[PDB]
């Protein structure tokens, strides 16, 4: 083959070469033309599903692949650090939240996600993976009117993310410090992992032992040329479950959400 | 996992296996029922791609599959077989070809076609695989004015096929005698390669041979559910070709048809 797509990559992946092993000292805000360049190509809704695959899986793009993946995971995570604390610091916090970059791909991302998972007010969530910036947590109470736990593992991020909760002035949002271990004493309706939540391997095996065949499971995972982004959730990662339904994101969205109920 | 999927499907193989020690001889009219059941399953449209693979390709799904696509097969031709005789004794030839149970199908199929291959009235099209009623064929010159030559490796199906296409009285379709690599002593503007043009690997290593890069190709293949009627094209099968159109199906549609190019 001979995907026009192919060189293009190739490119972009030789002007990141030069941050590898460094990106977390990338400037925000100088490098999102970057981030155009390689969303023109995810979001590119001419490429088929097979055509990304023949070209991700290429063992020729392997290096290039990293590349982008690893500058990806590290814009996305200093974005949020910057807008938390921006929340945390400003007068109009959901003003300034409503400007975050990937704010309207989130709102219609949960739109996707309520309709797969059938969401009711007073439902109960637990979200796994908040991070800095837990929308996702907030859109629940607040566009969904869920009863939420965000699972944040890293005390530090917990405590900002929590401080973002409280200056939004969000109610029936609450952040527990841990891992995924957590939820054995909680009582839930419906469990969501984020896609940056990881290793999945550990995480689905916990939650495995911890949910019953009832329990609403939506993951989020790259299909198609997305899947240039972060690495696809694996068939091995999602072992003892069953698939029940898939959301596939359009637009900017990058997610694909996914229903999955443990087994029988 | 555990879809329910997977008692449904192996106790259909179980019902075909113990056809199978009955008779090698199709009775086409009484495995009607067993047809519509395998369908039912393969057009279930709330089962996204990725969990098809999931439930067809599971490794305990070996067995149940391969007696699903050999019935699938054999069915279709012993169909054809009926069908062609049927049109040659036929003082309404037209008429009989319509009741043919998957003739809506192919009128859609090559609607889909026709647009992704950008046909037009007088270009030559070549199909590879014409089996004894070569419907497409028909089609490409009754309704798109294609001036068409058919290919069938068999000599017996072969001759069977001129006489259905003598007693339709259809014009502008010749049918050739022998494999893929008759096309090096041909020239057409479109090729086609029938779902069940066999075996892929080669019949791909053969067309790249023989076509330029400018030539429209278009394959017929199965994907989603689909796949549990017949084995898919593979990306490796496409080797030196490049992919520059899908349509998927809907409604009772079974095939796939994707548009390559030769490279580079
Ligand atoms: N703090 C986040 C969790 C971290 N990020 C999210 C990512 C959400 N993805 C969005 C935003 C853009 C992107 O991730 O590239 C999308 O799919 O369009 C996750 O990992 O699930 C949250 O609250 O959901
Ligand atoms: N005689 C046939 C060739 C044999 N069948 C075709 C298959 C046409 N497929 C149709 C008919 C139903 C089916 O094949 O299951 C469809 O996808 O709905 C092929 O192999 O390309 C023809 O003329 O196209
Ligand atoms: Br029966
Ligand atoms: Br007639």
């Amino acid at each position: 083959s001979c995907y026009i797509y192919w060189d293009k990559i190739k490119r972009i992946a030789s002007r990141l070469e030069g941050m590898n092993y460094h990106f977390d000292e990338m400037d925000t805000s100088g490098v999102m033309p970057l981030l155009d360049e390689i969303e023109e190509i995810a979001h590119d809704s001419t490429i088929d599903f097979e055509s990304a695959k023949h070209i991700l899986d290429d063992a020729e793009m392997n290096h290039a692949l990293s590349l982008i993946r690893k500058f990806y995971v590290n814009l996305g995570m200093k974005l949020e650090m910057e807008k938390a604390q921006e929340v945390i610091e400003s007068d109009s916090p959901w003003e300034t939240l409503r400007s975050f970059y990937f704010y309207p791909r989130y709102l219609e991302l949960l739109k996707n996600e309520a309709a797969l998972g059938r969401f009711r007010r007073g439902e109960r969530a637990v979200f796994i993976g908040g991070g800095p910036l837990p929308l996702t947590g907030i859109l629940l109470s607040h566009v969904y009117g869920m009863r939420v736990n965000v699972v944040e593992i890293e005390p530090d991020i917990a405590e900002l993310s929590r401080k973002v909760i409280e200056g939004l002035g969000v109610d029936g949002v609450n952040v527990i410090t841990g891992d995924e271990t957590v939820i054995d004493g909680l009582e839930f309706d419906v469990l969501m992992v984020a896609a940056l939540a990881e290793p999945k391997r550990r995480v689905f095996r916990n939650i495995h032992r911890y949910v019953d065949t009832e329990t609403r499971i939506i993951y989020r995972t790259y299909t198609g040329m997305r899947a240039i982004l972060y690495a696809p959730v694996s068939d091995d990662d999602i072992t003892g479950f069953r698939r029940a339904g898939v959301v596939l994101p359009s637009g900017k969205v990058n997610n694909t959400s996914v229903l999955v109920f443990k087994c029988p």
